[PDB]
């Protein structure tokens, strides 16, 4: 059901990523105006929360995998946004913005 719809997310990540994949200025600087920024954090909070709830959850395996798979290919599209940049460049300060609003999703994933 959810799994579903959230495995064809992966495959836009994917896609995403392979557009910028290869050092394309141009279709970065394309994304960093976009909505992407507001997309991610969106996302952030909904893996902050889903981690949780399928912690306590002792057989709730099956979507984890599959959802832990769906960050992991999300920042790989993140750096390579990040390839290529400059030191105080501005596809990098934009990042840190989305950081400052999502600052709390990212508490408790690394445990």
């Amino acid at each position: 059901n959810f799994s579903k719809a959230m495995s064809v997310a992966k495959q836009v990540f994917n896609s995403l990523t392979e557009y910028i994949q290869g050092p394309c200025t141009g279709n970065q600087q394309s994304l960093a105006h976009s909505r992407l920024w507001d997309a991610v954090v969106g996302f952030l909070h909904v893996f902050a929360h889903m981690m949780m709830k399928l912690a306590q959850d002792s057989s709730q395996i099956e979507l984890l995998k599959e959802l832990l798979d769906l960050q992991k290919d999300m920042v790989v599209m993140l750096l390579s946004l990040l390839e290529g940049n400059v030191v105080n460049g501005m596809i990098a300060r934009q990042m840190v913005d989305m950081l400052v609003e999502s600052s709390s999703n990212v508490e408790m994933i690394l445990k």
